[PDB]
């Protein structure tokens, strides 16, 4: 319910939305076809979720606590484990695929 | 509801060792339902922080469920795009 | 924007540094993690198969360090709530024991339809 209009998370689902769009393109068989789109879709979907614990936190208040930067560093490393296991899925599988 | 959740989940697994597929369709059809759990387990782990933080509404106490609503929406996108896939190219 | 990014990975850095540091089970963990995508690696499988194996045992450290955020909120809040606190986090332990049995069984079945 309009989230969806902030210029970060724009430019993350353009980013993904993209890859889709491309992934549904590729000629490429069905089981590669759905690794590439999962892969890209689990970014968008941890990175709701990280957005989701920072909402919490930032609830609470703004006086700082070491556990309320701690949870937005652990769901930080989340979206970055999701973006390395997208670029690792998109690179083992379309590696020679262009020739 | 978790209790019908499960059910749903046997359904699949079900429809998934019924049709002759190989291990890797297998695993890709009942992971991705296994992710929409996963992602739903999440979601309603947040939301039972946010609805003891208080008994108010906020920006950011309705913010939050928002978004992991939309987490587990993207999920289940996903998981309806792969069974899709998977069984269009099966049933080719 | 490229500013966006150097500060995004500074916080990934020490979410994994900080869940690194804190407990031992969390680095049995990234052990056992970065083995099995050695493993994948080297192994003689398709493209799918290798990608299954590593993405698997990766959602299993996305959904720990997850968790792990979950568990640093409720932990904030503080002790006189705890209750709710307490199926925050029986929610979430179960979303790590899921994708982690998720892991096992996809390792079991792939290996087990190349080898034999
Ligand atoms: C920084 C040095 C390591 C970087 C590794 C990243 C890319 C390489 C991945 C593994 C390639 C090394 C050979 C192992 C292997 O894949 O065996 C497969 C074999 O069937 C043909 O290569
Ligand atoms: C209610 C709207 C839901 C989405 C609208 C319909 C979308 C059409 C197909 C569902 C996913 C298709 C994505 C993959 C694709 O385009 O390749 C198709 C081809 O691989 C079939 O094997
Ligand atoms: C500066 C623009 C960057 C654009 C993003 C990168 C583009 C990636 C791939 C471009 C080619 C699209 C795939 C076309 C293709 O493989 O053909 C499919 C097949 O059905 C042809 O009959
Ligand atoms: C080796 C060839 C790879 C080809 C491209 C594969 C890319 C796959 C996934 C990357 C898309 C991630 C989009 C989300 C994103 O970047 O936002 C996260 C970050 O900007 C917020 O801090
Ligand atoms: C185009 C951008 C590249 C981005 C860097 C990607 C680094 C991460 C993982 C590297 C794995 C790719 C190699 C996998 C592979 O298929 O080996 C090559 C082999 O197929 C050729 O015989
Ligand atoms: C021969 C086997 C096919 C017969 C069709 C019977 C289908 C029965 C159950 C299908 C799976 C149940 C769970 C899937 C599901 O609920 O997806 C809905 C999803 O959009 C979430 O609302
Ligand atoms: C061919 C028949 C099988 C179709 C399988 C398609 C898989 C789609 C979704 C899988 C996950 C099921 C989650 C069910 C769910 O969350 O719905 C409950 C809720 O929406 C009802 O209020
Ligand atoms: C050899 C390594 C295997 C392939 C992975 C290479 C890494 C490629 C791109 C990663 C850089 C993007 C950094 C995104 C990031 O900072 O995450 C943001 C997140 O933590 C908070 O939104
Ligand atoms: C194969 C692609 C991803 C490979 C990594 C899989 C899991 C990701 C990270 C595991 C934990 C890395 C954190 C290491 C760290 O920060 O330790 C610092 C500490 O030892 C300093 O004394
Ligand atoms: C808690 C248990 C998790 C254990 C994590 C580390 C061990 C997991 C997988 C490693 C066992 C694979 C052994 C088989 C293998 O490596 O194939 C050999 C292959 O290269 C044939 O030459
Ligand atoms: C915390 C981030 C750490 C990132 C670790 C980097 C990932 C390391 C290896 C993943 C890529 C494996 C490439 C597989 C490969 O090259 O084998 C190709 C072989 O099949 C040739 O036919
Ligand atoms: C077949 C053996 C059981 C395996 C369980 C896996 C089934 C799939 C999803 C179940 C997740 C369990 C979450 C339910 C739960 O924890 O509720 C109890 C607690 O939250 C408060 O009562």
């Amino acid at each position: 319910a309009a989230w969806i209009n902030e210029a970060a998370f724009r430019q993350e689902g353009v980013a993904v939305l993209l890859c889709v769009v491309i992934a549904a393109w590729l000629d490429v068989d069905a089981v590669t076809r759905v690794l590439l789109i999962s892969s890209v879709m689990l970014v968008m979907i941890v990175e709701l979720l990280n957005s989701a614990i920072e909402a919490v936190v930032d609830r609470i208040g703004s006086e700082y606590h070491e556990l309320s930067g701690r949870a937005k560093d652990l769901g930080s490393a989340a979206v970055l484990i999701a973006i390395i296991d997208a670029v690792i899925t998109w690179a083992i599988l379309l590696w020679s695929h262009f020739g």
